[PDB]
DNA sequence: AAATATTTATTATCGA
DNA sequence: TCGATAATAAATATT
């Protein structure tokens, strides 16, 4: 029983090392964070879109492809080959 | 050829230089340009300092556009305590 | 019209 | 009072 305000920025990585494949996607991102915390709610699009522009400032990021397990849009989104050793931590 | 004047007097000196002063956004920098044009807009690193003075004041006021304005930016205007203030004592050093 | 990702754009924190 | 990192709203491109 307290204020969460801390646990906006590094939710989105969390769920490729958190995992064992390293590769999940918005379903399991959606899925595991609700498991997790009682409190938090996806029926707000005001914390989505502030989830989602989380990804825009810090040039990280990078888009890797994959095939028809999904892919309609395109490539998934994952970490670069650099920025590798600060992440998993 | 950036000019090293006030950017929140730069706002007001366009403000007033204008008969509707209530342009779109994306006209502002335009303005700014036919006074000193130095700026590109490929450049993206002092962008931040215009926001800073266009968000933080207190003689403006926020209010929403109609939805036929849609386009990225909003209108703001000047305040007649500043108005008054501003008639008086604008171009000095 | 409902919900993925390259740019834009208020509140406020730091630093000078 | 002029600049550099973060944390938050509302309107284009993409499927």
């Amino acid at each position: 029983a307290q204020k969460p305000p801390y646990s906006y920025v590094a939710l989105i990585a969390m769920a490729i090392r958190e995992s064992a494949e390293k590769r999940l996607t918005l379903s399991g991102i959606y899925q595991y964070i609700i498991a997790k915390f009682p409190f938090y709610e996806k029926n707000k699009k005001g914390w989505q879109n502030s989830i989602r522009h989380n990804l825009s400032l810090n040039e990280c990021f990078i888009k890797v492809p994959r095939e028809g397990g999904g892919e309609r849009k395109g490539n998934y989104w994952t970490l670069d080959p650099a920025c590798e050793d600060m992440f998993e931590k």
